[PDB]
């Protein structure tokens, strides 16, 4: 009795960009809606350190950021992990495959996958004309090589002029059939065709979208340009500061012209609805292989996107737009006997690894994350009450504690604080830190932060108190 | 210590078609906005003789129109200049390259560029079936040859029926990847790949757009057709005359149906937003070559476009639509220590040459233009108070003086005058010449014009006074 | 001194579908507008027998319908004419060429053209699987052969399902560059390239459009679908009868759903604006060959299209929609010394032949049509006051007299009459025949009809009076 | 004013006797080169003193002797710190300068006086390492390889048929003939003529990578030689060669091939040369289309020869005629040089091209080691050299030699062995004369010349006025 596993990873998808989680239901995600509502949808799933590299180290190893050391974004840091999610499945006799984005270093280090067909998207560390030929450009991306075999050697990832950290958006400029999202599913179907029939499979399907460039196929772009509402709400509350400058094309903060905000949403949502159709394609193929009833699917995003919310862009922030991720288990064969329903407790990306090994392999994994199995059966025994996350981001480096009621944030280089009522202010528009009615929570929350940060090399804590630090103390890896 | 230089030239782009300079902010130029606002934006930059050939002679040589003799448009006039912008950089050890439009004569005369990959757009003097094979059609344009290699030998520049001096507009009829704007950036990236690594580079990227034909890719055309405002303001004031005829398809004056005015703007703005994305592509490539921090970029247009304003089309007029050009230095490596800000003083296209040689090479150039270096540091010492420009245009030949307060225009074949308050009437809608309250300015302004024109071969001045001349006296080259 | 001549023929274009002639100015024909307004525009030009074959026999020979015998539509009738328009030019030393639609029989009979590159559109008599191979389908049309060489042998003229006599419409389903309208201009440019340089040319450029199928390129179709006015006026007056049935897809009469009427107009107008751009392409090429100033251009349509007006479709009717045609001389080299202006007198398609031979060759042609030369110089000496036209159309066979004030119509199989005031009722909405105030005109008009029809084989006249005839008496050729 | 254009045509690894005009048996088909060489000035005794690619191309471009440049053997990625080069002097004098094809310089895209270089160096190991810089490797190092990927698809590469660039193996080109690198050089030379600056004269280097291996000419030319090469192929084995009797390495420096392999190698090599010959004719026809056939001077040269199995030796880097003697001629159909056209028998070095062209065309001196051949063209031998000192590092077979108009004297300093050949009566070097005492006087003089050239060299060839054996670790390819 060994079920197959498909781990579907998308990059930079917000939790509220799953229509089921959304409040306004504008985004079209009919396939993911069905999957999440029919399985176990994690309504409170979080990427504690919300950017590509630290989130993916956490996904693969189950490790908290202090254990792995990945407290912010840094490329080309060694991945010295043996006990990884695909490695444990391999040890138990699975064929292990990854199609798409790994974002590990060295880029083709397999970390337990038998075989990897790699496309990390646009990575500056793989697109330098003076670095090693075999590790750069079309030799670093099997999708880009496919693009050159398909469109000719002159084709490249940047042909339409959109930057991978930019809010600029416009439709995919080539035939739709060559889009990277289709390619992941096409190659996932090729894996099903060509896999070893004598063993079960663990397959990671890892889409680089909806991470920019924001270039969905024209159909999906025009869909949203035609129907997005007239006014687009940025959830501007009582704490945001506008610097009143023309936005950098790769801005981390600021405000767009309304037309630019509209195009950004149409690109971003368009990429998501496109992923949704292509995942449905993969589901249809699973059925052609008679694997629709013996396979368990977990969908997750590595982190969110601020998308202009609070005058912020990109990620690496403590706010919900960055840290809250969509996440659900889809179990159409009913291999998990727990009653299917939405899960409210605080789940971390670190929990996926031990949950999958427990639920599918019936084994314990010694790591920081914890198996959600008991949550599925309605038992919050031993479950965390809070999450400590953080991210290095220069002046805007953050440290935060999230509970089911509060989010307490500290910016240690600025030495400023925020407090939000997550139940009544889910979009974090009302900073409460300066209201004396919350003096008790704030003192308790500061006390818990000392608990997490005492002893950290950056010097956050001196003599049991939180102290402003200089920007030179911030590191992305411990 | 030798920074690289990229000189980006566009053709027929209005100063107010850079969104940053625009008042209504309708045009989408997010990349150029960022570049101009982050560097030094010249808010008062002018092409004194506003058409292709005299402006480009001024750009390349720094010479005033009396010195070069190019007082209007004329093709196939010798370019007997040795002291040119690329030549000085070559002398100081730079590799010099031009991709795109030169508009010199002979067409492939290099004037200091080591290598030129040429595309002048549609030029009547290069598209005559009875002129030399090697200098005509696809042998005159390396872009057109690319088009024939890409689409087949039957492809040509006029396939969709749009004329290069016409207000008619419609989307590019072929796949977007073959557009001439993409080709300039593709070939600029090929130059970066293949350049001599032992020396710095001076690269001119010279787009033929947004000069007509007005055929942007469909995406950009539809963008504006969908969102341009309902009513399009032509700034019709108290002096324009409407001749009440069906407009010639290559008209120099008149009025369009509202739908034709809308399509013209959608074509023109669409070409500009397309250039903007493609420049962003080139910026991304500069970073892949690790040249994003050791390169100085100057963006400029050779002249503007009347675009229907004042019932005028094309260029060669004294009005702001023709003479005011977008122009800025982008310095992301902070190689220039002056505080970055907008520059208000009167800058001419003649100033680019000596400014670049001063700022980058630390040398003096003996020419008519002057280095803007001191302006960047806040010092208007020795700066001009006024510009004398002109253009031959038959009956509408003009002579004008522009200061920071006034524009005084004389049409010497018509022997009529205009006066505009540039501060309070920036769109030149209120001719003041017949108001007696301005008798003193007008007399002074006429006196200055005698100063500029006394001795000119056309006979503008007889016995110290300005006199009407016959049309046969007008010349385009002295 | 021999000017070149280009005769541009379009098929089924209404006179009021030239924007200059139109009242509402909705249709976009900027190139034709300029040509017609700058030359001599014939505001009252008529195809007396308004369908393809009889109009083209009249165009080529100058003969009235009684002389040629072509009083209605009939295919495969011999063309036993020696004295034709191209033949006279050939005799005077011209190279003669036709590109496009001839509609003669045998199809490749040249009738004075040195060379013909043929595309008659969809012709039922050339699309029969049991008729001669060499004269059918792709062997009858050099455009269709081009389509098979371009798209593959499976391509055909009917691939999108639109019928050549149908009001159904939709965009061209293939790449725009393969449209038949582009092909005429491409092949007209090939003729200019390859012509005999030692002699002048007479070139007929004969477009099959805007005759259905109504499949313009997508750009032009969407243009009108987006901007045509909400309500489309059919000019329904006091005489039309609605048969209240679902319209045949090739209906000669009836009423369409509003959406179908909108799509028909968007297809029809779209084809016309497309022709307009492609004619501008040909004008640009004429200039590349230095023939823009030594060439005289005459534009004409063979007949109109009812387009749903008066609950009528197609042509072959006596009403203005069918009989009034656009027609103008374009003379940018000013080879004709007459002052350029619009021409109001009644001109027939029979007049083109003798006008061109008189104006360009300085010779008399013995035919029924008359040279318009004196009209251009303001002299209506000897000019007709009236036109007698007609068409065989079963029950709706017609006979009519048109003057500058009246149109009098007789339907001899129905034996009904109509009378319209052409000055005050230009759209023929008020039948006056039953108003006693017009008894004198009507009696005179009936008397003139006896004059035209006495002796005709059909038996219209018996003992000096007009008499109802049976449908079996109607013929299309005498 | 009225300055002539110049085309320097360089081929790689072509033997002097693989020009039919120079050959004894006239088997190889080079009709176009025969015409140009016999109608112009053919250098019958032109030499590459250090016969491998990099030292010969340094000598060609700079005019420097191997001791001045330090290039005494093959070595990649040595800096080219030369300002005074052949294209630079023409550029300085107002010429547009262009190279299409093989430069073999370092860094690969250093222009060294060319306004523009369209680069194809052939197969170079230092340009084909997956761990070296992307923009300098494989299809980013070779504009021909990029053209092949654009033409055949990204799958295509330079080694698809399995032939090694240092190998005697041969077979026809496996792709359509129109994509061959020899055609590409001429196609792009025509593109340059189309797009050049019309206001200045041009200096154009057309640098073919062939007939250097892979030995893969188009099928037509391969079959031509397989169908008609003689049954017996002479290796010119004399009284001094020694066979090692091992299976030959596919990139062997010495040995003996099976008959069929030797025949295939000749068919590939000759086939490549006859193919170049047709493609150069193509270029001549294009020159006339641009009306430049009578205002252009052409100099054809090879950088060094190829042993081709002769004396049981392969490749190059040897002191024998197969390696050091190169075809070389000036073609001047416009009669821009007034000297009567004839063949030139005196000793000419590859170092002489640079000063000769600058003298003949520009009327200037260059301060280099080579000398202008102009006086020879006019029949004046006054002061012209009577000997050449050459050498090459090649491990145990490292050589030092003196070539005069009559003798070649060779010293192998690691083996401490000597050879002497009569170049008039024994032009194929089959009879070593060193051990015959009749020649002791000549040998004495030749050793004394070598002492003069080699005194003070860092390798320690000379001690107390005498040539002495050196250890192999003393051998270097570039002097310090
Ligand atoms: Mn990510
Ligand atoms: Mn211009
Ligand atoms: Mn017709
Ligand atoms: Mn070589």
């Amino acid at each position: 009795n060994q079920p197959n596993v498909v781990l579907i990873v998308v990059d930079q998808m917000r939790a509220d960009a799953l229509s089921l989680n959304s409040q306004d239901k504008i985004i079209s995600t009919p396939t993911l809606d069905m999957m999440a509502s029919q399985g176990y949808n994690f309504e409170n799933c979080y990427s504690p350190v919300p950017s590509c590299v630290p989130a993916r180290a956490a996904l693969l190893t189950g490790l908290d950021q202090e254990t792995s050391g990945r407290v912010g974004y840094e490329d080309e840091v060694p991945w010295n992990f043996k006990n990884t999610l695909p490695e444990v499945f391999k040890e138990q006799g699975y064929q292990t495959e990854c199609i798409g984005k790994m974002h590990v270093y060295p880029s083709r280090k397999r970390l337990g996958f038998d075989h990897v067909l790699l496309h990390d998207g646009y990575l500056h560390v793989d697109r330098k004309y003076d670095k090693s030929y075999g590790e750069q450009f079309e030799y670093s991306s099997d999708y880009l090589m496919f693009l050159k075999e398909s469109l000719g050697s002159d084709a490249d990832l940047i042909d339409d002029g959109l930057n991978c950290n930019s809010w600029e958006a416009r439709p995919w400029m080539y035939p739709e059939k060559f889009h990277p999202t289709n390619w992941v599913v096409s190659e996932g179907i090729n894996f099903l065709r060509r896999k070893d029939p004598t063993v079960p499979f663990f397959l990671k399907l890892s889409f680089e979208k909806p991470h920019a460039p924001l270039n969905p196929p024209k159909y999906y772009f025009d869909m949203y340009m035609d129907r997005l509402p007239d006014t687009l709400d940025l959830h501007i509350g009582n704490w945001e500061k506008l610097e009143h400058v023309v936005p950098d094309v790769c801005a981390l903060r600021g405000r767009l012209k309304e037309d630019d905000q509209r195009r950004m949403l149409a690109g971003y949502y368009g990429l998501i609805s496109h992923i949704d159709h292509q995942i449905n394609r993969f589901l249809m193929a699973l059925k052609e292989f008679r694997h629709d009833k013996d396979t368990i699917i977990w969908f997750i995003s590595d982190h969110g996107d601020q998308l202009g919310e609070h005058y912020l862009f990109r990620k690496g922030y403590p706010y919900q737009g960055s840290i809250r991720i969509p996440s659900f288990i889809y179990d159409p064969g009913d291999l998990i006997s727990a009653k299917k329903h939405g899960i409210k407790e605080l789940v971390k990306i670190q929990d996926i690894f031990p949950s999958l090994v427990d639920l599918v392999l019936g084994q314990y994994v010694n790591t920081d994350g914890k198996s959600v199995k008991q949550l599925l059966f309605g038992n919050c025994e031993g479950w965390r009450r809070e999450i400590h996350g953080e991210h290095s981001l220069g002046l805007d480096s953050s440290q935060y504690i999230l509970t089911e009621k509060w989010k307490f944030i500290w910016f240690p280089v600025k030495n400023t604080y925020q407090l939000f009522d997550m139940i009544n202010d889910p979009n974090e528009m009302k900073n409460l830190y300066y209201d004396k009615k919350y003096e008790s929570i704030i003192y308790e929350m500061k006390h818990k932060l000392v608990g997490y940060l005492k002893g950290r090399e950056e010097g956050f804590v001196k003599n049991g108190q939180l102290i402003q630090i200089g920007i030179s103390n911030i590191v992305s890896t411990l």
